[PDB]
């Protein structure tokens, strides 16, 4: 007789405690809506980082009466019988929005039991190994350290339903632990992408997504080394009650990489901050973009021959994964534009970005001279209209005595004097490049320029940021930081100053970069293949979506040539847009960015959990609806 | 040895071959150029909120004529891009003002730096 | 009675016979921008400081990355002049924010100026509308508010145009086109064309406020353009703005 309305839940991962990925931002920016919904039914759980979890977390005595409710006292006791035997731990208030609660294990205290485990989980579940591997070494030991854990708040806890809620392999061990011993609690687990996923793509060659059907699993994992890493997340896909994915794209290749079609899907969600006023953002873009102008006067100096009134500045952003992050099709892409736009005679101009990190000595002279001489340009200008201005008055305030006749200075001789232009003339000078050089593609000096594949491409194409192209390219191997001394913004700064994110993903089970720049409301290219794009995809009939300036690039159905041919088109589409269309279209976009807060996708997850006590508990669940609804599905039980 | 807090910055001005400015040079000035816009927009917050305080007194339970309190005048959002600043200016643990502002052509054999090495300033 | 922390400041421009602006209002305005220098100056030193610390930190005993003492940045001599400016904005025990900028030829004689001393509107620290009138057009070049007439509509919140005769009433239209609220009656030309294209309940979220002066008593009237004010004042920025 356990209450399936007034139940617990368990979130557990490896990244409650520290930052190690993305993941970490997901359970971070979901707090604030779970603890909404749960109160103190609610535990983050996850292994104590000794080195920094006194940063993020706020220590409490879990001994005290007052730290626990008279219902909430089962997961007291739980802690002492976990006291008892010698594992130390601590529970603590996580430092962010929503003040969720944690408990986090200390693994060295359980360390001891290695050989034991291993042994065991060996026995049971046939998941071998090798010592060397730290990771799953600390994957097994919180495992057996979470199930432990959970079997006992199964003991004590007469009164709630207990669901456990298991993200990525890493932590996933207490999966089949809890199946075989058979706990009384109901179980989920997601994937924020697959093993074999990430290698069967790694080397670039590989055509993943019309082949993953026919791959031997076994003898893959064996071909990487990952054999036994790839046991725990196919042990705890087939052990969960509940089996889910973030993405429809992850779905698929999950359930021919898993051998489990996923129940549903749990897209992330954003913790999205709206302002007082719908068009603050609308501002905050021209201020934003007002910094980038400058860092482009700077970079252009010299050869300053466009209008920055009708420049449009495009951007990649993430990590350094040349394939799989499409900026070999950025690349490729953007050369094809610069042929369309100069046939067409146009005169708007793309400046392209690229932010990816690489290994680099740091800034170039060249990058740094050219901010300092345009500075040096406009301090002389202020100096100047300071001179015009005391001229101006005059004249004004004299009118019209002592032979003025017009109201205002008519000849600019009376108001801009020689020593005035002499000054000027120097600081145009210092701008001055020498003949036949070319704006850099780069700011940075590399560690390994020759075999960059991101400089090679751009080479390759020739972009080379001429007079003549349309389409400038600028590399900047480093990520975005307001003390940046060229580029002065910011990540999420810059972005909202862009026009255009565009991420032709390969490789990307979520598709975090084109989530948060649709938040800023700025429009973006993705694909089919990233789980945001096919995310997007099913929400908004494709051809409607480009109106919410969500571009959706077909990377799956269509030959590679095809799918770069479809990339220049839609960037192209877009440089055509007036003002007054790209501005009315981040306000579309603006407002699509309320199905990417966790007020909207949180729902996946109570759609999972409801599944998961639907599917433990049936005889109870009816009981409750009323008549019994359909389990085989998410989707097809609410 | 006679204790002075007095200093002495002493320039050499004579040309040589050399490759311009270095990184460092021009970082250290960028880097100081962003403290002070930092503090220029900082400043004007806390000029906003002094001129609140002086025109409202004695009202609204003001009961002296200037803030006495830094809190009332410099804001935890204040604080937060002043120290960021502060951290872009930090040097590398036992790295020193440089004795020279360019690259040169050849360091090694240079008369003057050889001198500046030998006396070890 | 309702205990509201909200102020409104109401403004009636109308030409009447004057004398220019009184003495008062220039040396108001006068006083308050040599406060506005004098905080500029004080700044100015602050930020010297300010950037001095920042500039030092850890060396020289500066322990912490800012200062944490007022008295580090906020010197003496800055002290004294920012007092002798808020001295001069000192008005003598009693007296009261005018009611008008201008000295008036028949200031006893008045409809307005009346009517405002009838009420008792005298802008005390306990009433929670305030009364200004301004007996002259606005103009750009107005030495004490520095607006155009078009520019000071934008400034505002709210139009409130309560008239008997108006065969038109572009000052009401005026407002709408420039995304100001207005409030009108149902005799004036706009208000009634206005009436024919929009429901009346509608009327009121499109910042169209219409008073019937047409079929009720001018004491229900009066209570209705209470009632949209009050309504008004209830809402919140967010709203203001939609
Ligand atoms: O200059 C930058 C560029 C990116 N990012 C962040 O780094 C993450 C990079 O995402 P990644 O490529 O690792 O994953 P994906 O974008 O494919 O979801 C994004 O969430 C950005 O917020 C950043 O902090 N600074
Ligand atoms: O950068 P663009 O697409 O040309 O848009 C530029 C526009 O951005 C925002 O809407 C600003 O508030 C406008 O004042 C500006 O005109
Ligand atoms: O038509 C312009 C104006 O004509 C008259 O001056 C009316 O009094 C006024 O209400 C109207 O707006």
């Amino acid at each position: 007789s356990r209450d399936l309305q007034n139940h617990l839940l368990f979130e557990t991962a490896t990244e409650v405690a520290n930052r190690v990925g993305g993941i970490y931002s997901v359970l971070k920016s979901k707090a604030p809506i779970t603890v909404a919904q749960y109160k103190d039914h609610y535990h983050l759980i996850g292994p104590l980082n000794k080195a920094t979890y006194q940063n993020e977390v706020d220590i409490l005595d879990w001994k005290k009466p007052e730290a626990f409710s008279d219902e909430m006292r089962p997961v007291q006791h739980a802690l002492q019988t976990m006291e008892s035997r010698g594992v130390h731990f601590v529970y603590g208030r996580w430092l962010i929005e929503g003040a969720p609660k944690v408990i986090l294990f200390d693994l060295d205290s359980v360390r001891g039991y290695s050989n034991e485990w291993k042994g065991d989980l060996w026995s049971l579940v046939g998941i071998p190994s090798p010592e060397n591997d730290f990771e799953t070494n600390d994957a097994i030991l919180l495992g057996y350290t979470v199930a432990w854990f959970l079997g006992e708040v199964a003991h004590l806890d007469s009164q709630h339903a207990i669901v456990a809620h298991f993200h990525q392999w890493l932590a996933g061990v207490a999966l089949p632990l809890c199946r075989k011993r058979r706990i009384d609690v109901v179980t989920i687990f997601t994937t924020h992408a697959t093993l074999l996923g990430r290698y069967l793509c790694a080397s670039g060659s590989f055509d993943f997504y019309n082949c993953l059907e026919s791959v031997d699993v076994d003898h893959e994992a064996g071909r990487f080394g990952i054999y036994h890493r790839y046991c725990i997340e196919r042990a705890a896909a087939h052990s969960a009650d509940v089996f889910t994915t973030v993405s429809q794209i992850t779905a698929f290749e999950a359930e021919h990489l898993l051998k489990r079609k996923p129940d549903g899907i749990l897209p992330n969600g954003l913790n999205v901050i709206k302002f007082q006023a719908f068009h603050e953002f609308q501002n905050l873009h021209a201020l934003k973009k007002e910094k980038i102008n400058d860092f482009v006067r700077g970079h252009f100096h010299g050869c300053f021959d466009f209008d920055l009134d009708n420049t449009l500045y495009f951007f990649i952003a993430g990590r350094y994964e040349y394939k799989n992050k499409g900026a070999d099709m950025f690349i490729e892409a953007l050369a094809r534009l610069n042929y369309r736009l100069k046939v067409s005679g146009s005169k708007k101009t793309v400046v392209a970005f690229i932010v990816m990190p690489a290994k680099n000595n740091s800034f170039t002279v060249e990058a740094l001279k050219g901010q300092a001489e345009v500075r040096a340009l406009e301090n002389t200008v202020h100096e100047v209209t300071t001179s015009i201005g005391k001229r101006i008055f005059d004249h004004a305030i004299r009118y019209p005595h002592n032979g003025l006749t017009t109201e205002l200075p008519t000849d600019l001789g009376e108001l801009l004097k020689s020593s005035d232009k002499v000054m000027l003339k120097r600081r145009i000078l210092a701008l001055r490049r020498p003949e036949g050089q070319l704006p850099p593609i780069v700011t940075h000096n590399m560690v390994d320029d020759a075999n960059d594949l991101i400089l090679n491409k751009i080479r390759q194409v020739q972009l080379f940021n001429s007079p003549s192209d349309r389409v400038k390219m600028i590399f900047h191997p480093e990520f975005l930081n307001a003390n940046n001394p060229i580029l002065g913004l910011d990540y999420d700064e810059f972005v909202r100053g862009c026009h255009l994110g565009v991420f032709p993903s390969y490789y990307e089970p979520w598709g975090y970069t084109p989530a948060e720049c649709t938040v800023m409301g700025v429009p973006s290219i993705t694909t089919n293949v990233s789980g945001f794009g096919s995310y997007m995809e099913d929400l908004i009939e494709t051809n409607q979506a480009k109106d919410y300036g969500i571009y959706i690039v077909d990377r799956r159905f269509k030959a590679p040539d095809e799918s770069v041919e479809q990339l220049v088109d839609y960037m192209e589409e877009f440089v055509k847009k007036t003002r007054r269309q790209r501005i009315n279209q981040r306000n579309r976009t603006e407002r699509l960015s309320d199905l990417l807060d966790w007020k909207r996708m949180g729902l996946e997850y109570v759609k999972a959990r409801q599944l998961a006590l639907r599917r433990g508990y049936p005889d109870q669940f009816r009981e409750l609806v009323g008549e019994e609804l359909n389990d085989s599905n998410m989707d097809a039980l609410a």
